[PDB]
């Protein structure tokens, strides 16, 4: 639509940390991150890095912590939210035993042919279903053919912010009791933390107010339990109850 | 020498960009979620001299979404003071849940037992008064494959850690998970040389930059260190 530019060197918050320190963040990534990272990963990553939309790359140590939730509880199947280049779904296919499945969805296939021949280097393309589309119908079309039997075990969301709340509905129907939702980005730079903050792109502050809203809301949810974690930009772990 | 928290130069966990932040968290997504005899211990364990000890609260939520994400039921703790990340663990647990708890200090742990007796989970807890090294060198001529952990928190003498580690690759089953607290130590991690620390706090800090990089090195795991808190390092046994 018409109106303000809206690329990422239109936003405010892209250099902004969750961290007090540049230092402390530098560390983990050199210490515990980069050493454990797939080959495959680090040059994914520093494509992605290049790229115009950068900012929204799932942070490298985040990375890790989706990795290791996923093995611990033995996931299998698994659906993404927000696929961009590629990252969390590479972290997620190399994490998932060698039958796993991922559904992945994402508006824009030409960011997802960016990772592509990293994803196949890794060999573990042949787990990934990729949808090009709007999250939203696939996730309705998927609660009438969904099968109890076939319920996710994990979701990663990491798409488009303001909708959370709407992909929150149906993603406590199509993972299964005990399953996980992790939803990205739930501290949103610190500013969630503001009843107003000055200075934000409308994006930006949409993003804010959507995630203030959506951040109440689960905690308040009892169909899930959760925890707030203030890795990369924040994440939140829904685990289903009912 | 004979004499008499406030001699040391850590005395607030936040590693985070504001202390807004922090109790945004707190307030949005962990207190309204916290079990009341979690909110009572924390409270009396807050006016404690040694209250800086006390596991944060965001990371004690993290812990149980760990503990049931993974379907944990038997659990080993090192390092109880007065029972946070214990009442937190057996609260996660099912009700068949088992977990041996090491700290030198019963004193401590005194404090929190009223809170888990209330909360109903005290059956679920052998408490064992000694330090841990001794304890899990008598564990391992002993346990048998059938009694091996599935989760362990290490949360106690921060220069042991590594000497914890060499004893819990072998006491926590493939595919379970080793639990480190404090492996950011309050940022100074981050930096060769730190300026003002009490000698304690600075061989913690040397302590740990040692250890992170054992962790980052060592076959038989994988890990992921978490920003939450003082730092954790999630680490899953390989074989
Ligand atoms: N309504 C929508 N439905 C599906 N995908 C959407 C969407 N709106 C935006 N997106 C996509 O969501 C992605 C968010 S960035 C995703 C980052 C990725 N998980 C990583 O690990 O780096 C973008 O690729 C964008 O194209
Ligand atoms: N060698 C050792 N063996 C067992 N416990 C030890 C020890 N050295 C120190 N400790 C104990 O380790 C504890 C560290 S504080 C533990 C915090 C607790 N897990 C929480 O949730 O708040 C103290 O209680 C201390 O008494
Ligand atoms: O010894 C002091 C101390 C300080 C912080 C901690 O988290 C801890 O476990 C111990
Ligand atoms: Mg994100
Ligand atoms: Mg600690």
């Amino acid at each position: 639509g018409p109106g303000m530019g809206a690329s990422q060197d239109d936003y405010a918050l892209i250099h902004k940390n969750i961290l007090h320190s540049e230092d402390l963040l530098k560390y983990i990534l050199e210490t515990s991150v980069y050493p454990r990272e797939h080959e495959q990963l680090k040059g994914l990553r520093e494509v992605t890095e290049k790229h115009e939309w950068s900012t929204a790359l799932v942070a490298a140590d985040e990375g890790l912590f989706l990795s290791m939730l996923l093995k611990l509880m033995n996931a299998k199947r698994t659906i993404e939210i927000g696929v961009y280049t590629g990252y969390s779904l590479l972290t997620t296919a190399l994490a998932l035993p060698e039958d796993g499945k991922i559904t992945a969805i994402d508006v824009n296939k030409s960011y997802f042919e960016i990772g592509l021949p990293f994803i196949q280097k890794a060999g573990v393309e042949h787990k990934i279903n990729f949808i090009e589309s709007e999250a939203l119908p696939v996730l309705d079309h998927m609660l009438q053919e969904m099968k109890e039997e076939d319920l996710y075990d994990f979701a990663f969301v990491d798409a488009d912010k303001p909708n959370y709340a709407n992909y929150h509905e149906r993603l406590v129907k199509l993972v299964r009791v005990g399953g996980a939702i992790v939803y990205d980005n739930t501290l949103w730079f610190g500013t969630v933390a503001f009843p107003e903050y000055p200075g934000l792109h409308p994006e930006e502050e949409e993003c804010r107010v959507s995630f203030r809203n959506l951040n109440k809301l689960l905690a308040a949810d009892p169909r899930v339990e959760i925890s707030q974690v203030s890795i990369g930009d924040g994440l939140t772990i829904c685990r289903r109850l009912y």
